[PDB]
């Protein structure tokens, strides 16, 4: 019960109904379900910070109407 926007380099967005308790990986799993984007090729960025797979949206202060950027990357850290 929280709405977030995932934007790409072209400005195209996905809207996800998500729970604050979800991990970043869970969110990548939801993107794989809707887009076919393999989670291990997704990098998510919130307020300039790359989001780590094992932390939750609540941990990152992601709130209703927050925008997360998505880019294609295979090696993180």
């Amino acid at each position: 019960s929280m709405q977030v926007f995932i934007k790409n380099r072209y400005g195209w967005t996905i809207t996800l109904e998500v729970s604050p308790t979800d991990t970043v990986e869970n969110v990548k799993q939801k993107i794989q379900d809707k887009e076919g984007f393999p989670p291990d090729k997704i990098r998510l960025i919130y307020g300039g910070k790359q989001m780590e797979d094992g932390r939750t949206l609540a941990d990152y202060n992601v709130q209703k109407d927050s925008t997360i950027l998505i880019v294609i990357r295979d090696v993180d850290g």
